[PDB]
């Protein structure tokens, strides 16, 4: 069975008020494309595209809290509905105060409450549940691995809250390891 392919440009982690483009790829026989968003019962968006019908473009001029989430794309053709695409997890950042990130074990922490911390390479990511210390810091501890002049890290970290997992804080300041 055939499935749509769904991705975001320039990427799936977007600062609030910045632009992002969601693209879906089907086949030349596709008649309609539909985005469905987790938690939204009715279709998020629909397009009946012209010309080459194997692509759809779903544009977000300015990323808000309400765009953040998990999406699937389907296309319709004479064969009926495609299998859904793999889910695209679209994250918005800038909605809480930036945590601090320091030192190899890295510590992402904040006084401001968070349920999760996400460590990101400026390209990969690492998610951990937070922990509050008896002195009232929310933190997570991230091991890094090989620190070497050949592989230097450009890292920032974010906090999130359990009720909206795709809504992240402002990023921490960039931390470069080793020196």
């Amino acid at each position: 069975l055939s499935k749509a392919t769904l991705w975001a440009e320039p990427g799936s982690v977007i600062s609030r008020g910045n632009s992002v483009t969601i693209r879906c790829q089907g086949t030349l026989e596709a008649q309609e494309y539909r985005l469905v968003k987790e938690g939204s019962p009715e279709p998020w968006d629909t397009q009946n595209p012209l010309e080459p019908k194997n692509k759809a473009r779903f544009s977000i001029p300015s990323m808000t809290e309400h765009h953040a989430g998990r999406y699937r794309c389907y296309y319709y053709s004479p064969a009926g509905w495609s299998e859904p695409s793999d889910p695209l997890e679209l994250v918005v950042t800038g909605f809480y105060n930036k945590p601090t990130l320091s030192a190899v074990t890295l510590q992402c922490g904040s006084r401001l409450r968070f349920d999760r911390f996400i460590l990101t390479e400026e390209k990969l990511s690492w998610t951990l549940d937070s922990q509050l210390t008896p002195s009232g810091q929310f933190q997570a501890l991230f091991p890094v691995g090989p620190v070497t002049p050949s592989h230097r890290w450009m890292l920032r970290c974010y906090g999130s809250r359990r009720h909206i997992l795709q809504v992240w804080s402002e990023p921490s300041d960039l931390l470069e390891i080793p020196v």
